[PDB]
């Protein structure tokens, strides 16, 4: 056909080019990558049933690179630029996130591929927020983050050339993507020298962190890059050797045989100097779960919601001793048994035929159910991993003005989790001879 690489490849190289950059930018990044890696070996070392779900999964391919990044952006057109350039590695928008409930003047999506396929080659994803200047109510302060903003141009002309040439033709050649790389990447590079004066960057930063973050800037630098441990609790007891003291409260589910959704925490990577005069640069962790349901979302919100209202008050490090405990003792409400999260749907799950059941595929005779073949060892399940972020705690209008500015409707990340288990079953049943 043509000499195109995959968007898939164009993703991985670029995930890899970001964890380099980020890495000479925050050296803490680096020491937390090798904390991670030796962390995720004696999981597999030690938990065969891990190690054999991963390589089920093919996520034991993926894992060692797996990272997603997280970035602000200022304009309705910068986030449908950003949108183009991501859509170059194969990257669409998944979900809707809108912080202006929890007093946050952002909404966000995130730029994932969408395919188990895809996902193995590179499951990167970039978390992106666009900040909202309504919610300021002091006008002549949203006067000057408009303008500020108005006038900036966070992509190079090369990038937007290659990201038009990419639309046109259908794709990048290798030395068209690598030059693609390398001119995506400025966007996202830190730069010390602030674009406003001291005054006016004091003026926006009490009105929110946040909006200094992104106006005061030449462009949307990483707010963190966060890869992939196999056991968070396991890297929290490593973290404070390393000078990174995480943040003892974990957002997301407690500990559990079979987790889901995902887990996080935050440390303080690096004290940053600001030149018109200090900010400091965040960095996270995260372990990831299984996808779960519509009604699995149910329940977990259910839980989570009935541990905040019993530790009374907003979950914070003062509290976390309790909080933790308070979040295991209600979650024992969410079953912790695979065969059960799947007999009662609520998580999502890919199916794969065994070795024993490829030798039987000429058998007349074999169990006539999916439970039956299962229960024969014929076909074998393991969750489906959550490409996604956690829920904002909880009619359309800020979607639909989030939708507008983006250029396109956000995937449903329930749907795309839906295909994926329908296509292990399709691939499953054939290989079977079913
Ligand atoms: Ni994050």
């Amino acid at each position: 056909a043509n000499d195109f690489v995959s968007p898939d490849s164009i993703r991985a190289q670029f995930s890899a080019a970001m964890s380099l950059m980020y890495k000479q930018e925050v050296p803490l990044y680096g020491t937390l990558l090798e904390l991670v890696s030796e962390i995720n070996q004696q999981v597999m070392a030690q938990q065969p049933e891990v190690a054999e779900a991963l390589r089920w999964t093919g996520e034991i391919e993926r894992l060692d690179q797996e990272r997603h990044g997280a970035i602000r952006v200022g304009t309705a057109e910068e986030l449908a630029t950003i949108a183009r350039l991501f859509a170059v590695m194969g990257m669409q928008p998944v979900g809707y996130y809108d912080l202006s409930s929890a007093g946050v003047p952002v909404h966000s999506t995130a730029f994932r591929a969408v395919h188990e396929q895809s996902l193995h080659v590179s499951p990167f994803r970039v978390f992106t927020s666009l900040l909202r200047l309504e919610l300021i109510d002091n006008p002549q302060l949203r006067e000057l983050a408009q303008s500020i903003l108005a006038k900036r141009q966070i992509f190079t002309s090369r990038a937007l050339e290659l990201i038009a040439q990419c639309e046109r033709e259908g794709g990048l050649d290798a030395a068209d993507a690598e030059t693609f790389v390398q001119e995506a990447l400025h966007t996202f590079r830190w730069h010390q020298d602030a674009t406003v004066t001291a005054e006016q960057y004091q003026q926006l930063h009490d009105q929110h962190r946040l909006i200094a973050d992104v106006v005061a800037f030449k462009g949307p630098h990483i707010n963190h890059l966060t890869p992939r441990t196999l056991d968070i609790d396991a890297i929290q007891l490593g973290m404070p050797a390393k000078g990174i003291p995480p943040k003892a409260v974990v957002e997301g589910p407690p500990t559990r045989r079979h987790p889901i959704l995902l887990r996080q925490t935050s440390f303080k990577a690096l004290q940053e100097t600001v030149a018109f005069s200090h900010t400091a640069r965040f960095g996270e962790i995260e372990q990831r779960g299984a996808a779960l349901t519509p009604k699995g979302r149910q329940l977990y919100d259910k839980l989570l919601d009935a541990t905040r209202v019993a530790l009374g008050g907003a979950p914070a490090e003062a509290n976390a001793e309790r909080y933790m405990a308070l979040l295991q003792a209600n979650f024992a409400e969410f079953p912790d048994d695979l065969a059960q999260m799947r007999e009662q749907g609520l998580a999502y799950f890919r199916y794969f035929a065994t070795e024993k059941g490829l030798a039987a595929r000429d058998q007349e005779g074999r169990p006539t159910t999916l439970q039956g073949l299962i229960d024969a060892g014929h076909v074998h399940f393991e969750a489906l991993v959550y490409e996604d972020f956690l829920p904002v705690s909880a009619s359309n209008a800020n979607r639909e003005a989030f939708e507008a500015a983006l250029g396109l409707q956000v995937q449903d990340e329930l749907a795309l989790y839906a295909q994926s288990e329908r296509r292990s079953l399709q691939a499953c049943a054939q290989a079977l001879n079913l």
